[PDB]
């Protein structure tokens, strides 16, 4: 548990940023850090999950890097990734150009089958759990803790991206197919700079034309987007899950793709 | 466009919005929108400058200490279903519609698409006058991103968020609306189907006297196809002859 354990003493200085209490820090030998925090006034069940957590290692996975239990307040920490998320980089005033783009998508593809290959569902795949470093290097984040058990608990949502056999039922078992159609919608909205169904009036409206088998708009994105592209998320947000691709075999596909006519 | 909360005498909390009394120009509605740029204010630029009798006003906006707060007109009566449900008089009926038409044509003819046009945006004066409203911010793009009835959605709309809303999207719940003033109640996935494939309110659940000319117009404006349905301009040249001379 050493592996995961942190100390106030070990950050030079740190502020509170204005979810919940989140705040920056610079850590004395591995740099700035983003660190969050709830109050409550059992801590060995919550290092073991920040253990578990920690063995997540992959370059386009967040490894949450410990934790800090002080006087009664709990913290998680992690890397500064300083772009922030994928939408709010594309929405940018600079246009991302189409070969980053395409290398995003396939470091998303890259960090998903790393987590399926652990056992990890991620169930919220969506651009605001995707994370931008310096250099346009993308990381697999889980910033509402739907995969941390108790930290979740201690803390006591779009549905764009929500497959539609969740939508209704958020308590049905997970599966790999669920994350598929979330990257189905964030491939759209890679193209797309933008949320999709601008054009709905309310969410029950949403959410019977989704399950009824309304999806993004393709029009929105077929003068920027290749047709190859268009063509994966198509398959990837089909209305039966078994029909979804596994992410092994989306990179299969998008791989030599964006090798040959994208880097 | 732009006031300060100083600018209020009094103020009292109203079943996120108070009532609030202006130094000079009187009672208003304020909704603090969020707690915690110049593209809100130009909207609200735009917004004011929908003046017209039978729409309501955005009269101003509040931005203070990370405040920001919409104002607009007091509608002394709540909603359109609040009064429906209170009895109200033939002609005052036919005088409603004439003014929801008036205003549709309006917002029509500045390029302003509804798109969530019911009962619940359709306030009612002192005097049983009405003017539309945006409660739900539709129109208001940007004040919208600081941050559901399907009863008057048109079949186009049903299961398709993606198809562009048009001024046919707010006749067929004009349509709608015309059942439920006479009807004085709400209307109505099997349901949505059921819409889609040519499902509408009951006429035969109007229990009161409603002419036969507002039966045939609702059955008009909610036609399936939305080509079949008139403008708003095309409604007012045949409605208001009528309520001149049988109802007003
Ligand atoms: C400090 N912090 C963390 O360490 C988070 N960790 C993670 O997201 C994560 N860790 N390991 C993984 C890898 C994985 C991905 C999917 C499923 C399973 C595993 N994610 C959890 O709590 C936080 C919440 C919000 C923020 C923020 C902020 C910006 C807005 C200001 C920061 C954190
Ligand atoms: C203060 N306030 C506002 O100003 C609203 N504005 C409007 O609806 C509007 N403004 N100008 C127009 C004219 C138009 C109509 C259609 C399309 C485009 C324009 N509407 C928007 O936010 C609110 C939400 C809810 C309430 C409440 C309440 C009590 C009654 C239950 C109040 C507001």
């Amino acid at each position: 548990l050493n592996v995961i354990k942190m100390k106030s003493s070990d950050f030079l200085e740190s502020a509170e940023l204005d979810f919940g209490k989140v705040s920056l820090a610079f850590h004395r030998t591995q740099g700035l850090m983003i660190m969050k925090t709830v109050y409550k006034g059992h801590n060995e069940a919550l290092l073991e999950e920040a253990k578990m957590m920690n063995r997540l290692r992959h370059s386009r996975v967040v490894k949450l890097l410990g934790v800090i239990i002080e006087e009664g307040k709990y913290s998680l920490v992690m890397e500064y990734m300083e772009k922030g998320n994928l939408m709010h980089v594309l929405k940018a005033e600079m246009s991302t150009p189409l070969s980053v783009k395409g290398r995003i998508i396939l470091e998303i593809i890259e960090g998903m089958a790393y987590l399926h290959g652990k056992g990890v569902i991620h169930k919220d795949l969506k651009p605001e759990n995707i994370l931008v470093d310096n250099d346009f290097h993308i990381k697999i984040a889980d910033l509402g803790l739907a995969s941390f058990k108790m930290w979740s608990k201690l803390n006591n949502g779009t549905l764009y991206y929500m497959a539609p056999e969740h939508l209704n039922d958020v308590n049905a078992k997970p599966t790999e197919k669920s994350d598929v159609y979330s990257f189905a919608v964030v491939l759209w909205a890679i193209f797309a700079n933008k949320e999709p169904y601008e054009n709905a009036i309310a969410e029950q409206q949403l959410i019977m034309a989704i399950k009824s088998g309304n999806r993004p708009d393709v029009d929105d994105i077929t003068e920027y987007c290749p047709r190859e592209i268009i063509s994966l998320m198509k398959l990837c947000w089909e209305a039966n899950p078994e029909a979804r691709p596994t992410f092994p075999g989306i990179e299969e596909k998008f791989r030599p793709f964006y090798l040959s006519q994208l880097e």
